[PDB]
């Protein structure tokens, strides 16, 4: 047999990548993460986890290498989170947050011979501890990505040490999930690809990543766009930047996590 559907796959390679091919990739990931059901202040909202059928729950990102290697990451559509990956005959999942997530990930990579669930979760704090480095000290760009794809591919066979695996996840998550979430972070990665120059993320990138949930909730709870409480971000040079309203974020955030139902008066 072969029980219906199967999750959408988007392909990207680091080999010969360009600003245009990376832009096409991120646009496609955003297109599979959202449905068009839910747009607030011109900003798409991800599907609500509540009642979402398991057949619509994930997307697959197949990454390949100039080294001719390929790994497939699985992203949860509710939050763009990388929940695990497959490399040939092994799959690995981060420790699930709850029982319902544990069941859901049994629907991924269902014919791999070897399935493992890490005993650690996949949040940045945990991965930074394992990597022995913070995000601010881990270079991003097309070279880091090419190297991360090889690292994930060789984990099975003892080639990749834990610290290097956790660093490689840190690279993938920011270059795929965070770029999908934020046009600003997609733009940061386009710069590094255009000049083929790797560099660690500056405070503007890091404070956006750390603030995604808070900004999603502040936008969704706003009064016609106005925040009850401002949110402080940082500029590139580390100086503070106060956000009072959704308006200044329209060019910056591309997707929000679903927090609250939209109040009457906005998709009519
Ligand atoms: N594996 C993984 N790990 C990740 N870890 C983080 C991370 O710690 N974020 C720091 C906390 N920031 C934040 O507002 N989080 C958030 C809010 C709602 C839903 C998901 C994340 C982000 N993305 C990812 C991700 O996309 N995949």
């Amino acid at each position: 047999m072969i029980f219906p559907k199967q999750y959408p796959i988007i392909n990207f390679t680091t080999a010969g990548a360009t600003v245009q091919s990376y832009t096409n990739f991120i646009r496609a990931v955003r297109g599979r993460l959202t449905t068009g059901a839910d747009v607030r202040h011109e900003i798409p909202v991800l599907p609500n986890r509540v009642g979402l059928p398991i057949n619509q729950r994930f997307i697959l990102v197949e990454l390949s290498n100039h080294a001719e290697l390929s790994v497939t990451l699985a992203l949860d559509v509710t939050n763009a989170y990388v929940v695990g990956y497959r490399a040939g005959n092994s799959a690995y999942f981060f420790h699930p947050d709850n029982q319902e997530d544990a069941e859901a990930i049994t629907h991924l990579f269902t014919d791999v011979q070897n399935r493992y669930t890490f005993a650690f979760g996949g949040n940045y704090d945990r991965l930074e501890q394992l990597a022995g480095n913070l995000r601010e000290n881990i270079e991003l760009g097309n070279g880091p990505l090419e190297e991360a794809i090889s690292a994930l591919y060789y984990y099975s066979t003892g080639g990749t040490q834990l610290p290097t695996l956790a660093r490689s996840f840190i690279i993938c998550i920011q270059m795929i999930s965070e770029a999908a979430r934020f046009q600003y972070i997609e733009g940061e990665m386009r710069t590094r690809i255009r000049y083929n120059r790797r560099s660690a993320p500056d405070p503007s990138v890091i404070t956006l990543e750390n603030s995604w949930g808070r900004l999603s909730t502040a936008i969704q709870e706003s009064n016609q766009g106005a925040f009850a409480s401002p949110i402080q971000l940082q500029r590139r040079n580390g100086s503070k930047f106060s956000v009072y309203d959704v308006s200044i974020l329209i060019p910056i955030i591309a997707l929000m996590v679903y927090r609250c139902a939209p109040p009457p008066s906005s998709q009519f």
